[PDB]
């Protein structure tokens, strides 16, 4: 299947030049700044990065091509290819996203390539709009409909799973697409599936960034998404699976932390003020997991 | 064991109160708040924190004794322990860090197995040779009793915990780390904690009081910042203490004193070159002799 690889190589570039331009577009002011680079003995990525714009103030849009022989498949030449990405706006009403979409490829002596899909996108709020909520959902949802029934529910169910923090009990964000391990059907509908995830991502995170970007803010709705930016943090070092396989087998290190903030803040239990459109975040719209 | 183990708890109380009372004396200004927490299943700690002083910006120096049945399989078990970590206001004074604990694993007819474990160690932002050298100084002499590769042994140890592989960078200077320490005697490695517990105090105030007054400026405390984002990796990535605690149940904002008030990351963010902020990475970071 090296021609599918090719394929998918192809769409992946594709999709990371039109998320950057759809990007830039919408930020007017800043550009992404292109980082080619290779690794010893394996593949090479591209990274580009978006620095203080008038909107985003630390974006990333990475794509890379990993490879490597050895990870029953043991020593099995191992091949993964996808595009990562994390914007984090500067104005804290605009909520960071973050979206992947990977293929990866197994082969072996006397058998069949085994080859999977992962990925997805996500929203993370610091001042949530119920609209927006709904919305970046609602676009979720109407790119499954044409791969089955239970498509949009599954995956929507798997990302509030895997985006948890379980040792403060707490969503990373109020959700969206979540898959990994995605064989089950034909190739070719696979690939369409990740091609909607990728154009879904766009259609759903774009429109709430021009709807929010020029609410005004104050300093300490900025000191507030900075510590709600701690958790953000958190997850990806602790938790996340990606950062962590990427960070233990000597991937990109830079390239593979795009994700952080650009700045965060820890206090000792530290709490948002009771009662407050801060507390609301994780009191309600982390908690309502139900959009569509 | 349990009047020996009880020693060893009403030392590591003692500690607590010894190290917060020292810190306190330095900053001048803010005291340390207590947070009286018990575990589900036995025991619990004392969780103080020192937050805005005139010298510390962000303080903690928990101790905590937890016990109960099973994890040696399906053992009793006692972990009693004091960690700390200090980030003051003043990129001039180091951030630092210590730990000394005990594990205590009881069975029904045999001994106990048991062993302690614990040091500390030094994070500059901008490093001193003098205070680098003090530092180890006080590590060695302390080691030297105990024997000749004592000081050697864990200050190499100390170079190879406090090290992010990923970006091939030392989280500071180093000092003492051990762990599984059980060769010697039950009251010699006693008496050795003890020392490393007394060792922070005469290794850190010091170099506090020497740097605390240092003029800065916000360029200074954005390099902090960025540095402190090396901190939060190292101990999130990293750290087996902190790892363990987050995953099988212990509590959050105790383990999580050791993060930041404010980190700072950027793209492929650097020092510039041939400035005092490089010099941390480029020579004090890379010397790893400092007696």
């Amino acid at each position: 299947m090296s021609l599918a690889i090719e394929a998918v190589k192809d769409f992946l570039v594709k999709l990371q030049d039109d998320i950057c331009e759809a990007l830039e577009a919408e930020d007017g002011q800043a550009t992404f700044m292109e980082d080619k680079w290779t690794r010893e003995g394996g593949g090479g990525g591209r990274t580009r990065v978006m620095v203080n714009g008038a909107v985003i103030e630390k974006g990333g849009v990475n794509f890379s091509h990993v490879y490597g022989k050895g990870l029953d498949m043991t020593g099995c030449n191992f091949q993964a290819m996808g595009v990562s990405l994390v914007i984090h706006p500067k104005n804290p009403h605009v909520p960071t996203s973050h979206a992947n979409v990977r293929l990866f490829v197994a082969e072996r002596e006397g058998k069949e390539p085994v080859w999977w899909f992962g990925g997805g996108f996500d929203l993370t709020p610091y001042y949530a709009v119920e609209e927006d909520c709904r919305y970046f959902h609602q676009v979720a949802q109407d790119l499954c409909k044409p791969f089955g029934a239970d498509v949009y529910t599954r995956f929507k169910v798997w990302c509030d799973e895997y985006f948890f923090i379980p040792y403060r009990n707490e969503a990373r964000g109020i959700g969206g697409l979540f898959f990994d391990d995605l064989n089950e059907w034909p190739f070719e509908k696979c690939f369409e599936f990740v091609q909607a995830v990728g154009k879904g991502y766009i259609d759903a995170y774009i429109p709430i960034v021009n709807r929010r970007k020029n609410t005004p803010y104050t300093e300490q709705q900025v000191e507030f998404q900075e510590f709600r930016r701690g958790r953000y943090a958190e997850f990806n070092l602790v938790i996340d699976r990606g950062t962590k396989f990427g960070l233990q087998s000597g991937g990109r290190t830079e390239s593979i932390l795009i994700s952080l903030p650009p700045r965060a803040r820890w206090g000792y239990d530290w709490q948002p003020e009771p009662g407050t459109p801060e507390a609301r975040l994780t009191e309600y719209f982390l908690m309502k997991r139900q959009w569509v």
